């Protein structure tokens, strides 16, 4: 509690009982429903921050169950991710995520710079159908469906996809409201072990919301639906571009 | 979207739909129940970061209703504040807070460096008693009671505290886990219009929790209780010590 | 604790934690629905204690919301008031009241000698109708209705009644059952700020009950209905006749 | 309704339909759980009104079911009572009681001067355990437990205890707020018929409350627990000391 | 059925349909939350039977889920365990245990001498917190919490802890009420496989109860908390000291 | 807590807070519904342990409410009882019993050797019918019905069946699984006061269950139904035949 021990001990607020712990952040049996859809290219351009370059005019809309996550607990996630290139390198940009557990929400924002907001994601099998849903308070803003494990998915393509760089725009205001942090961050998921992976026919419907504008990239054509279960490690990011 | 527009628009993540808006953050009919209690001085020193210095060994345990908040909505808060001095100026230090609404939560942390976690605070009149509760998941970690408006409080004497400085240790990790922001912040509540203020007898019980350790400052005796309602602006804060200079 | 301190501290039981606190008893946004009805004059004389004298043969049946009361909390009341004169001064006599909160109940009785019993009064707007109800245990003993704010009322004319004296027969047994306190009390509501007042059509039905005999003054015809909201102080009362002099 | 008939008829408010009737107050099958505990002697001294003298630094914490009570009905009670002497005579002082029925609450206060407040007492057998509880609105302020009828209790000691004088500080304000009544009252329970009486291991926990400060005499050590069922008559009090 | 068949078939009551079966008792995915706290040494000395010897003034308070238990079914346990020495060997003494399933309750008492009573133990993750509770009828008697999986635990230390002897005082009355069995019993859990093991911050609160007096070992200071999942076999015990 | 205290204190586990107290075990307003049915004689001989001998081929199927039981609490029982001779003397053998309260279940098994298992017995009047039911988990295994108090029953004859010896086969395993106790126990209900006794038409239906096999003694023909209320003392039993 001397000034030097404060510098040394500081990690997250509150100092003496921080809102989230340090890693490694290990995920066991995270379960993904991802519905990939073609959207209006004009709508991607309108939200994409340079130096990031646009790729195919597609959105990957995700529902993730994370029943066993070190330091964070048991939670679910929904999100919009978009394919991009940075220095001609191919990866992903996360536009929006929604979580129902606070430690991964604060940790996500403050540490990597995931653009997390609060919401009620669910991902469940109802007899014959895998149903993904997202509510923001009392308003349903996303409903995804897939058939159940119709065909095995190619592990190669999947593992190569999970290996790609993931980019995020970390912004943190200074006490005065002006940006104190404002960088592009690259992170990876590593030690990936697939437990199973499948495709099936899929569907997505999005709904408008003032505070959760997923509907701003409209579902013109659903292209594919993938469902998979894996263990992985969410590695710390590194800054690849600093706006300041 | 060119990289100069990115730098202009940037306030909070996500860039194009921020988790919370800029102020001013106005508060109408903000309602307080504050229970002051004498605790173990050793427990206070364990948690107080220098150059902050300890005053009287008391905790002000608070429950707050905020039904009307610009940009944040309608929410409640409970938390633990202690009397402090910095450079021999008297003020408060916020040790822990707990809210049931996300924008004020992210906002609180990312902007001022309020030490916010999620919780279920309640403050409700039950016939003759004003009851403050805090639950953390299924566990009750704080229960406070007061009589209802027994004695009108010296209002002029109240604004005596509502004008003094509030200190916070703002900490934000860098991507690698080492601190990127680590500073003491001084903020003020300004524009304070008191609608009523009262004292009455009071009680408090706190329960242990691994992730909400309010009970760590133990309730040795209750000293006072106050209930008040007001309008108020939460002004943006200032750095008054930067640990990473 | 010496017997002089006992005599100084003594206000209400229990000595060290009284069932209700001293005033002033301030009331904010006190809301009234009052249904006035013509009853059998004989029924009024059966229950009116001399030297009180009967005026017009009417009952003002009231339902009152008191969401903000110093020392008492948040409660409701329903009861039966009659026009009276004492020494040719016009005022009211309270025949029966019913409350859902204990401190105002003990307070009411022990201090002023309000004739309070326990009950479940409600006063709520249901779309187009203002509905007053009183239940005594599982039994509905009073239902009142009004239209909603049809005609604004002459406010100056209203304070005409809110300034006149209210009489109560205060009775407290001695330990042996014979009366130790038995007096007529005059109290006033002062500091009265009316926020709104209205009239509309009205109805009333009352049902028998062995222990809540409101129906004993039967509803022969409804004469008027009024609805109003106000701030108000219930001043401490005065003895104006002592039956045990 | 002439002034003379008012004097004659007056008993309790309201005059013509009084809030509680006159006696005799007869109790059939009242059922007691009493947990006796040692407390801080300093805490008794702080609430004890002289001429009353302190005795052993113990509190008897009671839960009473009264299913059949003349003039009052069917109700439950919880309370703190403390052993005292008055003129070297041994008996009891009632610090706090809580009831869930209005006639015995008004009657109790106005007639004997029991220090009654409102609350939700319960006393119930749950399989193997006698559970006493007290709530004050939404806050539990007392929880007592006992085993079920482990051993028969000595009737002698019990009957001698129920025969002891019971003292109360009756206070009633005058219309102006200053004491109009302020006396020590002595009353007895008579025509006592025990139907059964037992002991077992017992427990008590108290919780703080601004308006119901039972916790102000802390449970240092539980000394005993007694459970008993009896008929009795609650006799009128007599004033043994008048402060005015 | 002849007298000889009776002895040959006799295992547990009822003879022809025993309340629990013979082993081996195998456990799959046993999940533990153990909070270790410092207590009053005099409070342990009050309850530890010689020839057992006290070690540290420490209590290991446990919440255990047993979803898959051969012979017994699917149940939960909460218990209070004291480090002891006996004949130069470090071990544990089981003071109290509470279970929500009858065959392992009768089985544990009558076979090993586990000190078991009935209760409602729970152990569940609520978002970011692991929460352990025990109710005895309507009364909460224990609440424990841990962070979720903050850091990995030394698996070698854990296995050595699961290898130490576990001592129980088995008592069974004769028909006349005098002891027919009164003996110290030693048992082990063997064939142990750790599926995972973590530490994190922890808390415990205990409440008094007349029939489940876990609160008689007060929580002066919480020392550690551990959370693990394992398979094991509860082996039959052996007598190590016969009091008769 | 010394060695020689251990064998003086020791009655039931846990040593310091036993699962059930010593007696006398006193029952007030024990209410019985007994349906007597003729069964397959071969089914009785299959379960009857020599030196016990079969009498009439009947079963007495019981539903018992025990609202007031010293040391045990308030609970219900259902069970199967057969007439028997031992050494030419007429008594009963208890085949099977089910209780909803732990202290009397442990106490019954460990002390007398009643063949007690957990279940949910109920006995209640529904308008015109006395209905006894027994559930074992989600499964109904016994439903009995009687008319309500059709004719007063000869008490002097009743009181006699209540003086007959009751025999039990007490079995307790040793820590190694071999029988440590295996004996016929004789016990009596004494100090009996019949408060009323009645007969009426009756019915009984039984359903199979793997772990509660009452249906193994099939209901061939219902012979009689009896309903009665009483106070009694369950005396400690005596060993009348030790298999070991």
């Amino acid at each position: 509690m001397k000034q030097q021990e404060v510098r040394q001990r500081a990690f997250a607020m509150p100092l003496t009982s921080p809102a989230f712990p340090p890693g490694p952040y290990r995920f066991v049996n995270r379960e993904y429903m991802i519905i990939t859809y073609r959207t209006d290219p004009a709508a991607i351009e309108a939200v994409l921050p340079e130096p990031l370059q646009m790729a195919e005019p597609v959105v990957r809309y995700e529902f993730i169950r994370m029943p066993d996550s070190t330091g964070f607990g048991d939670y679910s996630e929904s999100g919009q991710v978009i394919p991009v290139t940075f220095r001609g390198e191919r990866g992903s940009y996360t536009l929006a995520m929604f979580l129902d557990d606070q430690p991964p929400l604060a940790g996500g924002r403050e540490l990597w710079g995931f653009p997390k907001k609060a919401g009620k994601p669910r991902l469940e099998v109802h007899q014959d159908t895998l149903v993904g849903s997202l509510d923001f308070g009392p308003v349903r803003i996303a409903t995804g469906t897939m058939g159940y494990k119709y065909e095995a998915l190619d592990r190669s393509a999947l593992l190569a996809s999970l290996a790609e760089p993931n980019f995020l725009l970390k912004i943190i205001p200074h006490v005065d409201g002006s940006p104190r942090i404002c960088e592009l961050v690259r992170y990876h998921t590593t030690d990936v072990a697939i437990k199973g992976a499948w495709s099936a026919p899929g569907s997505l419907e999005l709904h408008p919301h003032a505070l959760a504008p997923v509907a701003a990239l409209p579902v013109l054509e659903v292209l594919s639906a993938r469902h998979f279960v894996c263990d992985l490690t969410l590695d710390l990011g590194t800054v690849v571009f600093d706006y300041l």
